[PDB]
C-alpha cells in the first residue's frame, strides 16, 4: 500500500 497526497 502507497499512498501520497494529503
Amino acid at each position: 500500500a502507497v499512498a501520497a497526497g494529503a
